This record gives structure tokens, C-alpha cells and sequence, in this order.
């Protein structure tokens, strides 16, 4: 996260690490009590790399009651993902047991009226990315405050250029932003899960180059389809 401050410790129980081989990837976000939501790309080039997925954090390295690093039954990507493009970019990671749930861990209601956020409506993304343009990694969460930017402003030229199509979502990416990292983290807006960070490449805090999150109300059918797989 740029342009961001130290998030609450344990305010976000939602929020997850995806880690691979023992080190942070991406965000997640619990959105059932087996079940982890986040983006397609982060794992694509993974081979048989050991996937796990850290709940209850703040720190990434330091013990706390409520942290546990959970392995991975199956990671599901989007049929539709493909690398080198922006769409249908969701991967759904089932834990080995369901989640042990309390105060700092907690799955997150998520959107499915599939209709639009109002234009500048202020949502939270929160990460482990980077901070900084040398590349700094936190040890402990953050977090940043982001207005909605309406679909036709991110689609102007000048900024995605027709790219965001009617499953995606932008926020401003001024000086504050999400950043290498981050990816695979969630939107929040008014409590519920509306978006999940993107995980292609993207300059970060360009306000040209808007934030690209996929819409979780989109992909709906498919979200439920996975689950009911187990
Ligand atoms: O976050 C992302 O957008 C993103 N998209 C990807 C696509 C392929 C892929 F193989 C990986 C990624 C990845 N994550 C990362 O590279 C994580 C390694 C970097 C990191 C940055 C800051 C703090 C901790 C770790």
C-alpha cells in the first residue's frame, strides 16, 4: 500500500496472507469458514509450490493468539483466467479445516446485487505490499482509504482506455494506492466485499493508472458453484 498507514491490529478479521513457500504473495480475504478469495495471477506460475494461507494476522512474523498459518486442500482459479489479461481474475483456496473464528478472524459478507458502487464511495483496501518505490515490505498490515472512480473516467484514454468492462471496478490511485503485493486483497465498501485487488502489473499511485478491482457480485454464480464443490 502507498500513501497508507499501519492498519488496527485485528480490525480487518477478514483479511488473509496468501503465502507460498513460507513467504506473503498476495492478500486474500475469508469469505466462507473453508474459503479464501483472492486473485488468479498471484499463484498462475506457482508450479507445485506450497501454498498456505495466514488468518488472524497482523504481523507477518511475530506469534499472536489469533494468527495461524492454514494449508491448502485446493486452489481453484477462474476457468476464464488466462495470463496476460485483466478479466475473470479470482482464485478460490480451500483451507485444510474449516477456519477456528473469533474476534480476529472472521469471514466477510460479500456483495451480490450486481449493480454499481456510487462514484466516490470511500473503500478500504488493505495489505502486506509495498510502501515505498525502492520496494519496502511492512512487517504489519496497512491499509488506505480510496474513493470509487467511476467505470467511463477509468475507461477514458488517457487512463485504462476501454479496458474496464462492465465486471471490473475501478478506485483512485493518487498518491494512495495498492501496490505489488497487495494483489488479491479485498475492497471493502460499506462493510461488504465489493472488489478484489487485481494482480497483473500496475504502476502504483500513478492517479492516471487507476486501481482495477474485479467485482465479487460478477462472479456470483461462480463463487457459489466452487463452494458447493466441497
Ligand atoms: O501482488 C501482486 O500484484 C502480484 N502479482 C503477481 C503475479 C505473479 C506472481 F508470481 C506474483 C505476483 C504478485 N505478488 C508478488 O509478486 C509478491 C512477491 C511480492 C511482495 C511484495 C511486497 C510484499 C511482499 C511480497
Amino acid at each position: 500500500i502507498l500513501g497508507g498507514r499501519e492498519a488496527e491490529a485485528h480490525a480487518r478479521p477478514y483479511m488473509a496472507s496468501v503465502q507460498l513457500n513460507g513467504a506473503h504473495l498476495c492478500g486474500g480475504v475469508l469469505v466462507a469458514e473453508q474459503w479464501v478469495l483472492s486473485a488468479a495471477h498471484c499463484l498462475e506460475d506457482a508450479a507445485d509450490g506450497k501454498v498456505q494461507v495466514l488468518l488472524g494476522a497482523h504481523s507477518l512474523s511475530q506469534p499472536e493468539p489469533s494468527k495461524r498459518l492454514y494449508d491448502v486442500l485446493r486452489a481453484v482459479p477462474h476457468p476464464d483466467s488466462q495470463p496476460d489479461t485483466i478479466d475473470h481474475d479470482l482464485l478460490l483456496l480451500q483451507l485444510s479445516e474449516k477456519a477456528t473464528l473469533g474476534p480476529a478472524v472472521r469471514p466477510l459478507p460479500w456483495q451480490r446485487v450486481d449493480r454499481d458502487v456510487a462514484p466516490g464511495t470511500l473503500c478500504d483496501v488493505a495489505g502486506w505490499g509495498i510502501v515505498n518505490h525502492a520496494g519496502r515490505r511492512p512487517d504489519s498490515l496497512q491499509h488506505v482509504l480510496l474513493p470509487v472512480l467511476d467505470r467511463a473516467t477509468c475507461n477514458r484514454r488517457t487512463h485504462h482506455d476501454g479496458a474496464i468492462t462492465e465486471r471490473l471496478m475501478c478506485a483512485e490511485s493518487n498518491r494512495r494506492d495498492s501496490c505489488k503485493g497487495d494483489s488479491g486483497g479485498p475492497l471493502v465498501c460499506g462493510g461488504v466485499l465489493e472488489g478484489v485487488v487485481t494482480s497483473g502489473s500496475r504502476v502504483c499511485g500513478n492517479r492516471k493508472k487507476p486501481g482495477i478491482y474485479t467485482r465479487v457480485a460478477s462472479y456470483a454464480a461462480w463463487i457459489d458453484s466452487v463452494l458447493a464443490s466441497a
